[PDB]
């Protein structure tokens, strides 16, 4: 309470807040959660952070209802230290296209706008960087990477800058595609970053750790060499090849969790994450809504690992021990508040997305998609897709689109359609991956987790004509997934596919390979890598 030095952390009690106050911890200050304006006074708060997450506008409403408005501004005002996190961000903005009738502190007077999906894949999902300026500042290195997810940011012109510039603010560009935007900005005593710190590894903690510390360390002496390989070429829209670790949880005859048919989900985690992993998944496969094992396995990864954490498995409506019936939206929201930062929706988004066609391509806005991606975005919505080849004379043997392959069927079939399947693959529907992944990309989805039934744990390499498939329907990330064996695989997808990352689970827990092992021959081969 004053034997090390306090950060205050407001706490709208929404979204994961695991992830900052362990940051702060390990970083070696006590977090100091304010869920109310009486819970902190201004000369009792040396270290302010306004993290933010989900949509701007059930964010900003949910601060400004609270009260939070004056008494930020009052801080702001007394000139300490504050750190302002996603929507932290957002909020110092006139307001947010997410959000039309939202307002925001309006300190710098233009609003935040979505990302050009007619280029690139939105919401930007990935590792970015910050574009060399000689007005960095708190450690933002150019060579390193940060995790950004959103779909909305304050993209720039040469107007924007210049206004900004003669108000008096530093500003941390970075660029996805063809556009620019804030990546940070800095003003006096206010610092704020459009990228995730506590989910950007040791670099993302050095962010943190400098505001605490208020120092604007220089970046380190590089070589020509070490520059021309870290710099940002801006390949695959300015993100590097993200590589997805996916373990399965499972529970066996004890009771215990394990990830082969509560600690073994959980230390693999670390592992992963101390070997390279831009991302953790687990798929859920195990009581009460509240004692849910995978919730405590979320809590204590979240410790150690500082990378986004996906779960998925039984994210919908559900009917608790005691009968009480949760909708999707809480269920997800307690796994957010347990650590997760998406939720992977599979047999649920396949009933959503039948139920779309049936009403004449709209949602009722009931759905686990609809509900989920307008309280937290679309950027925490994940759909987990299990599909497998069907083959067909033409396109007259179905009512599912169907597309050309360079593998002729069994009977010598020269077009292919991709059959979705439920509850773990038991179950079949008629139900195309083209027409899945546009429904879900309709209702608020924000990724495709693109797995294949024949790939799996095959490690014979990706369906490659699959991803192709679905990138050509879709205009959301889409993960490249199931077969996965060899660094050379990877390699494969993001040279022969638009694939936005790429996921491996079995040769990653067999330690047949490491995560550094893919991305070092990936490096190898010219591409970019987050390498921390
Ligand atoms: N009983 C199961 O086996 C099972 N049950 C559920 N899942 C996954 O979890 C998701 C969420 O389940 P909901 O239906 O929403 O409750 C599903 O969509 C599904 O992908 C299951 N298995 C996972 N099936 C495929 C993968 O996603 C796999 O992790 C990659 O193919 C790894 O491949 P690799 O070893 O080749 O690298
Ligand atoms: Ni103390």
């Amino acid at each position: 309470g004053s034997h090390m030095p306090v950060v205050h952390v407001i706490d709208v009690e929404s979204g994961n807040l695991q992830s900052l106050t362990n940051a702060i911890e390990h970083l070696g200050y006590e977090v100091q959660l304010v869920k109310s304006p009486k819970d902190f006074n201004i000369s009792g708060t040396s270290r302010l952070i306004l993290p933010g997450v989900g949509n701007y506008g059930h964010f900003v409403d949910n601060l400004f209802n609270r009260g939070f408005e004056k008494p930020i501004r009052e801080y702001i005002e007394s000139g300490k230290p504050i750190m302002g996190i996603c929507v932290g961000l957002q909020a110092l903005f006139a307001g947010s296209v997410e959000s039309p009738k939202s307002t925001g502190l309006n300190y710098i007077d233009f609003k935040l706008s979505r990302f050009d999906d007619s280029e690139k894949p939105v919401p930007e999902i990935g590792w970015n960087s910050c574009i060399p300026s000689e007005n960095l500042f708190f450690g933002l290195d150019p060579y390193k990477r940060y995790y950004f997810v959103h779909s909305f940011a304050a993209i720039l012109n040469s107007e924007k800058k210049k206004n900004l510039e003669n108000d008096g603010w530093k500003i941390a560009k970075a660029k996805y595609g063809s556009e620019e935007f804030i990546a940070a900005v800095n003003k006096n005593n206010i610092f704020a970053t459009q990228f995730h710190p506590e989910k950007s590894g040791k670099a993302g903690l050095n962010v943190i750790e400098n505001f605490l510390k208020q120092q604007s360390p220089p970046i380190p002496n590089y070589s020509a060499e070490e520059k021309e390989l870290l710099m940002n070429d801006y390949s695959n829209y300015g993100l590097t090849r993200r590589i997805i670790a996916c373990l399965d949880v499972r529970t066996n005859d004890q009771g215990d969790l394990v990830v082969t048919k509560l600690g073994k989900p959980v230390q693999l985690a670390q592992k992963y994450y101390q070997q390279g992993a831009d991302e953790v998944t687990f798929l859920n496969i195990t009581c009460p809504l509240k004692d849910t094992p995978m919730l405590e396995v979320l809590k204590q990864a979240a410790k150690t690992v500082f990378v986004p954490l996906t779960v998925g498995g039984g994210i919908k409506d559900i009917v608790d021990v005691d009968g009480t019936k949760i909708p999707a939206l809480e269920v997800a929201s307690l796994y957010f508040r347990s650590g997760a930062d998406k939720v992977s929706i599979g047999t649920d988004a396949v009933y959503a997305a039948e139920k779309y066609y049936e009403l004449g391509n709209r949602g009722d806005g009931t759905s686990p998609i609809e509900t989920i991606s307008k309280a937290y975005g679309a950027q925490a919505v994940v759909i987990s897709v299990d599909p497998k080849r069907v083959y067909v004379n033409s396109q007259a043997d179905t009512k599912n689109k169907v597309f050309e392959t360079e593998y002729p069927g069994p009977n010598g079939e020269k077009y292919c359609w991709y059959q979705c399947t439920i509850k773990g693959g038991r179950e079949s529907r008629d139900l195309g991956v083209w027409e899945l992944t546009r429904a879900c990309e309709a209702l608020g989805a924000g990724e495709i987790l693109l797995n294949c039934i024949d790939k799996d744990g095959s490690n014979s390499g990706y369906d490659l004509e699959l991803i192709e498939h679905v990138k050509d329907a879709v205009k959301i990330p889409v993960i490249a997934s199931s077969g996965a064996g060899v660094p050379e695989h990877f390699e494969e997808a993001f040279l022969k596919t638009r694939a936005d990352a790429c996921l491996g689970a079995g040769m990653f827990h067999r330690g047949e390979f490491t995560v550094n092992d893919v991305k070092e021959y990936l490096l190898e081969h010219g591409l970019k890598v987050r390498m921390d």
